[PDB]
């Protein structure tokens, strides 16, 4: 209908508002991590029944990212307010106790409409992935659907991937 | 843009989804109200951290509606899993403990859009107040800011104001 | 169609015209008031049969607006000329004898058509209740139905909630 | 814009609403006239300071016109409960005691939108007058600006001047 | 469809074109008259059956306007070489002999399309009166059907209103 | 703009009107003449200071015509009425004594506007000559300008020459 | 559904291309001919069956022309190394033996589209005569069907009426 | 601009008109030669300086169409009255005496429009070489520009080469 | 512009075009699949340098989809007699020797214009994954670009995550 | 629907991209070879089964267009690393072992798009041959279908035929 989405070979749309960083609102931009690559979680509901271990996994395991040059920025279509009531509510309870990602909230729904992993209907946001890399180009569009989930051991395959060969120029040898 | 939102003389747009009753996920829908008044309560944003006095106070004064043939309608732009978990966490940490309203979530936004009563660019509803009647006619637009509150006493005033002239015909002889 | 109305956090459209202060047709218009607020009340019909007690309990409370730094600006879509010859009829007739309160006239139904309060094949305006504070933002938008009535005990409490929440930030403690 | 107004020689667009007829709320429709002629008295405003001679001389006259089969139909663009407390006014206070004529009100605006006498920044008639045959079809269109008057004794002339007419063919020989 | 015609509020469209004064073909533009008033007669058809007392009625009361500071100004859709055949044809034999007035001729029918005063069908003009204040401005809309006449002591007696009314303001006392 | 006039392979669009038939306003139609052809004159205006030796050498020579199987059908944007004034004054003052043509009056100017030979901002008719056959299809454009005449002697040449022709098939051997 | 051809009272549009001159392509335009008049005779097309009196009897009259300030050119809708072969072939075979008229050739068909005596499905121009006057404005169209021809002694005729009205102002007056 | 003109993979337009067999105008349409092949010969301009080798070494080579179960048709965009005196100059003379090729004629140009040959500023066809098979579809395009040309044995090693194939399925094998 | 691409919650656009199974170029549509899963490996360029390893371990792993119900179609907008011998070339050549999936060929690019994985000015398929449900429902989209590679290890770990989930409802509850 | 393709009057559209020259992907633009003349060989699909003597006819003889001040441009749409495999896989097995001719590869297909040679649904190019002089004008548009091919005697015929012709002016005496 319009926005054209994020492609995989074109520059993606940058991300804006107030995020959920060491346990409080501040506000987190694309261009505050220009240089690094990101990588976005979308995740669809806040406080869901699902032991959420999608998203603890990459904050278990968010010292691999630092190795490589890029910061992961979670998000989700729900309102900011409660994304800090569920960073802060212990876990055993469906909780994120001490998340060392910077949790987004588009609750304005206009970036995940952006990112095409938006169910219009149902608000909420496709279990996506995306690598952007440091020019500002998004360079990897993984979107599951709800029930299944995602993977910290090939989203560092990828994003490992890319640094190997876009120092070595563009090709793979072996 | 479209839509027209809801009048204060035409019909209101129905509005679904899933809610809150008794601490649990069940699908409440305006037809499920037909023949009693249902007074809805838009409000911002799911755990705020402002201690939620307005909204309590229609969870303390729920025996007043009853009394009064009608049905409150919290309603929120937040997912539905999160709001349950705002039933679910007790007072004094900014709680909802055993709220008797249907608390819906437009987590969609497809009806706060179309009750007009949403702030675009940020997601949240306004402080909406609004009264149908039995007819399915939206009869009263109370839609404040977000900083100030609602008034559980004007919306009993106001609530018993329609039945006591609706059932005299239209006019108020006093 | 069109004007897109006045919403509840954008600013309102201004209002102009020739009004009833003190008993004399005087231009009255939105830039007279900038710094004060200014409080609506569309009501329908001049000269009804109904003892309009509801505008009446707005010019016996009008020294309550001065203490809190704002003009009540009655307002509706008849004659200006009917409006000064409503003044001018004394009480126990269905009058208003000595209202201190401009009783506005959009007799050219530009500006109750701009506030979304008039029944467009009725002509007459929604009983409604608009502040607006001193920036020029429409902050409360009350729009009962014909039937029932305003209140001037909430239309004192929200107005009062606006000025002890903007001097203190956006926020309230208590 | 549309509508098209109302011609000389096409047929004029219906008129409803209510009315004053002999002090009293009453329905008044074009359709309850078939078979006589109208004559339409659009005047600007209600309760003007001028004492207004153009409206009594025709209910002063009153009599001519059921001699002559027709009804006049004056109208403003006024509230109907403004004419009816204009009606009751008494005389030498700007008053119309015991007016013969069906005064309607057009507060919609919507009729003297279509006869084109509304001047729509200002909201109030032209001082129009309006004379349509039994067939339905608008015949006479006499219309003055605001500060001059009608007359009485030329909207006589007319008006016999079309029965004369159309009962001998369609020309006057002498 | 288009052009708006001319109403009673706003300025009168322009009209020129070859003209009949005192018997001969001179231009004659509305320019011509600025500061005067002008009145137009459109009337349908030349040399028509009818004895046009109608027209000769305004040509010997020609002395009556020039006390009131105006000119009329007689206007037909027919051929201006037509119109001075019509003038030189002497009465008794439908005939205009010695008439005073500027008898325009619109046979391009593109003025009394402008004044809306013209049956299109047909190509005649509707038996019209226009009064335009020295402004510019057009005040009168007297439009008559075809089978009916004008008048001279009411197009004397509204004409004479203006003057007298716009010299004192724009409200008359008595 | 539209219509697309009439072209001289195509058919003829119709005329109709009241026209001047022996001295009498009878109506005329194409009709009437089916099975005949009809030869328009179009001439600019009514009454004109030349001698209008055009028109009347059609109708000296009308009795060729009968001889050819045609009827000759003059046209004009002029009135009716003003057309059997111009029949009827005698000879020597710009007159038409006993011309025996329809004289046809297209003072809607419909059909001289389809016929592409109204000049629009004068209203009048080019100088133009239409031979219509008994198919219904217009044949012959001949359109001078307006200071230049018509004859007889080639549209009696030309008009023999479809006959002729349309006789001995569509080619002419000599 | 463009162009507006070519009236009878506005300016021709120009025309251009090969043409015969004299046995020769040479390139003729309209420019090239200003300060005279010019005559086209359109004439449907090249080597045609009937024995070509309508255009030989122009090239035997061409000496009138130049007595009369005009030069006749002659063009078809046929190529133009298709009239050099039709001058080139000699008489009583269908041919143009020495034509002193420059036979224009139209093959684009881009100027007997312009002055409307195309048939487009046929490809071939209508029997059609245009006089231009040395202003660049059209004059005169005489447009015949396909069978019948034109003359020369009406082309000689009107167009010595021009040149003896446009001295003489615009009026002949016997 | 529309059309879409002639594809080589798909079917392509029908053509018609009068044409030029065996020294005749005879009408010729592509479903008189249904079953067989048609090949066309577009070619400029008729009776061309150029001794025209090109369109002769088809007539020249017709008994080798026969063989191939195909008909070429030649076409030009001009008048098939001037195909028919080409036909019969005799050779020496830029003829082509005794062509035994059926010599379309579009002097419509409706069919060369539809083929993309046509060069519309100059109305001529581009030398174009068109093989449909007996199915209605095109299938071979040659067009070569104006001053080279086509061959006869480049047209029959393709021709035949469709004939050898679709017999044999679609593939070649040598 | 249009199609709407694929979406990760709504059904993916079906595919159909020729392929190798086997060393054969065979027909293979997305409803010769119904009832087991696909998973489509669109690659950019055929006959790449580098060593194709990451399309070579999914034919290599082709016996764990048929353990996990599913067929993977591999897909390249390339030809599909280029395909062929790209499987028949063998392996240390840049080849494919004997892989056990089918290689689509959108060579219309068709669809991998539907999938959203084409970049248009370059033509080549970004190195996407989609795997479609047995309902037709599209459920995953890996999109990676072009230098980084896919992994068997994630399209297995997803491919098997789906149905252990939609076996057992939509919730995994460890 | 657009681009309007390449006729055969007008200027070709430029064609770029990776292309084999002498068994090496480097990048071949029109502006490379500007002043020389260039010839395409459009050929459907890449390794077909057909032993392709049609391409290796003109690398056979490409000695024969270095005399005709040319360069052959062959080009499919493939992909470019596809017609490497192509030129690097000897003959006798579907190969172009040491092909002389720039192969270029249009794996866009934006190219043979705007030649208007593909077939659309397919995606491969129709077997076409253009000939664009040194002016950047397309000059002859020679397109078989799939089974048929060309030929390099013709494509030297025409080809010799133009400089020999455009040094020579533009027309050809013998």
């Amino acid at each position: 209908q319009m926005y054209r989405t994020a492609t995989v070979r074109e520059a993606a749309p940058q991300f804006s508002g107030q995020a959920v960083v060491n346990g409080a609102i501040k506000d987190i931009n694309m261009n505050d991590y220009k240089g690094k690559y990101i990588v976005l979680f979308f995740y669809p509901m806040d406080f869901t029944f699902v032991c959420p271990t999608e998203i603890i996994a990459f904050s278990d395991r968010h010292a691999d990212f630092e190795k490589l040059n890029t910061q992961v920025v979670a998000v989700s279509c729900d309102s900011v307010y409660s994304h800090l009531a569920w960073v802060n509510t212990p876990r055993k309870k469906g909780g994120l106790g001490e998340m060392h990602i910077p949790v987004l909230a588009d609750k304005s729904m206009e970036i995940a409409r952006d990112y095409g992993v938006l169910i219009e209907e149902s608000g909420i946001a496709l279990r996506g992935l995306f690598i952007i890399d440091k020019k500002g180009i998004l360079r990897h569009s993984t979107i599951n659907d709800l029930p299944v989930g995602r993977n910290v051991d090939e989203a560092l395959r990828v994003l490992e991937a890319f640094q190997y060969a876009d120092e070595n120029g563009d090709a793979i040898p072996c």
